[PDB]
């Protein structure tokens, strides 16, 4: 299973990962986008992209009150970075890195469902800009060329 | 499993916990907030507001039940409620998450039973003017690591507390 | 498991319970209330309570046609009493007693789902007034003080 | 399991029951009613009306199927239908719940199949002007206890029957 | 389990059935109707029948592109016939036969859910007229009298 | 299980299939169309229109992901995409269903992960001006039976292609 971490501003989480120490451990995440343009109209049906907030699941931890305060105050962070690393430890390839710029905590949903040794919560992030870098790998796990990159300035509706 | 308790005003529940005796045993709880602000506007614009949800919890039907029903019906508020979450293992284990509510209304009670059930359960929701959340980080050995990390918000006045 | 019974007016059910003989056996029940008041407004956000109908599940039995007639005619009963008793028999503590006054049968939903040796149905009750008495117990099962009581006149919106 | 049968007009189904041969075998059924009256008004006010639902039942696709489809399509009503529920054990066991409908329209037929299925099933709903419900209580030994307990309602005229 | 086949116009499917060769194999089907008339009104509450489209499930097969073209062009077939036969082979009684006249392919919903050796799709048919013939059988499986028949002209709202 | 692949423009995925290397491995897909015409009108009337849905498919997150995200964001279309479904058993088995899309927009990308998951997955939808569907029937032994059966539709112009 892949290892997943998120760094939001200078907020410290409780990750004990060797290279992502004191970031937030990510248990799950989801994100998406859609385009309203249409190919059924012809003549040269232009639309726009809608980019969703990014959702992730974490343990309740020392970041929790800070994220709650960010959500309430509406104060944004300069950057948030979600790192997805291939299973096996800190020498493994960080093959998917999503970087968000101008980051608002749009929701926090917390609780204890019962019978749980570690409580979890869902956080959502709203942001002006997104970068996604994917690192292809060779058969042996080594890097295969440079990363494949996508960058989009949502606020200004142009590529980054 | 973590141990979870809620104290509502001076209402007595049936917890037999050494620390939280006569509080209410919490079986499950949920709470949340959201922010309508947007980063897609820019220029200093797109400001929003926080919406803080009621706190929901599940309890056994117990001696606090009729009192909670009266509070819900009358609309009378309690000065404070406090939800305590404690690491498994007993009364000297760390109470690592404590949520304190001020000016508290019982916004709903949903009760009943089935089975099979030897102990009936019910759901309660709480509406409140202010909230404090205190999280206590711990070292690898379980000892306290620094002081609590704190969040306080006055919902009524829409400012930090 | 707790034993549960309901007595609606003078309607006879088929309970074979030693002390709740010829009441209706209750298989499940649900009930609730909500308050529209708000603590976010200050200045001294007053609202009102909404009390739900009480729902219960029973076997189809000799009360069934009488409850159907009550529902259709819209004729109310003076009282209905739901008794919840700790497991073990008729000497055990009746620890939750809900008494409803001016009682309308608001719905009856019946049928046979197939493969059933005993058919069941759901009934709902609408009422002007409610009393809820909870009897706390000591460690050995004996009563612990008097009952804890809640009474509300819905029709007139005041405590009972 | 109780044995369940429905007779609709003079339509023939494929039941092989000793008593209810050529009726329709009922696999499941549901029915209900509700009252819009309210006890929260008082003073003699807050009167309501009953709403009686159609009766739904499940049957095997059988020789009655095309006839039920024709009735549904034409809107032609049957004088009577009768649902009989009988305690398990055979034809001399007590028919403890009998529901008789008068002036009966087939309000829907939903049919089909899948699997796996050796016998296909379908759902039928019935709309009617009047209903009688007869319940027969029994002693501990299964013998009849007194006479049937009765409920009759004329939906069309909104009065007892 | 019953054997099920459908013949739509002259469209060839891939059935290997001895008597329904090159029809479409049917994996499931559903159909229905409802009547808006009411018995609660008296005085002599007349309504109308609504007949649903017939839905069936099939394997993706050589009929698939033809059905897709019919759906897109909106061109109707003279007839479609759904045959349901008692388990055991081609000598067994075809006990339910549904014949549709003036047949439009109203939808095709296809795909592969993953892990499937044979892909399936759902088709719906809209039609002006329907015939349903049910063949009752004796205890030994032999025919019991003639078929029981239902015919309805939806387009003109009269029996067929 | 059938083998499923999609080629979108000249975008490279991570398939290691002998034939479809550098295409995208398809884990699941769905597509559909519907016709609003009605046979209940008659007289030559009740004509309708086809509505062709976007094509949805599931893929592993791979090197095509950022490119698909850029296409979705920019609204830039690809000349062609091709979904190939091949009978189980390898590269010389029959590619019995081939769907070719022309003028292709990436209408959505929904991505993420959980578990537990060693390989993360995502859903993609495609909007297109024209579609071709080629189905290749086979004999009992798996050899090709005649030529492909074909369907082509120009959605933009609402006519066959």
């Amino acid at each position: 299973a892949v290892d997943m971490f998120i760094k939001i501003g200078d907020v410290k989480g409780e990750s004990k990962d060797k290279t992502h120490a004191e970031e937030i451990d990510v248990l799950a995440w989801s994100w998406g986008m859609s385009q309203s343009g249409s190919m059924h109209m012809g003549g040269g049906g232009a639309g726009k992209v809608n980019v969703q907030d990014l959702s992730f699941t974490k343990y309740i931890d020392k970041s929790t009150p800070n994220l709650m305060m960010a959500c309430s105050s509406g104060k944004h962070y300069p950057q948030a970075k979600l790192t997805i690393r291939k299973a096996g430890g800190e020498n493994q390839v960080e093959y998917l890195i999503i970087t968000l710029k101008e980051v608002l905590v749009s929701s926090v949903s917390t609780g204890g469902s019962g019978g749980e040794d570690r409580l979890t919560e869902n956080v959502t992030l709203n942001f002006a800009q997104v970068q996604v870098d994917y690192q292809p790998q060779k058969a042996d796990g080594a890097k295969d060329g440079g990363p494949v990159k996508y960058g989009w300035n949502i606020r200004q509706n142009v590529q980054a």
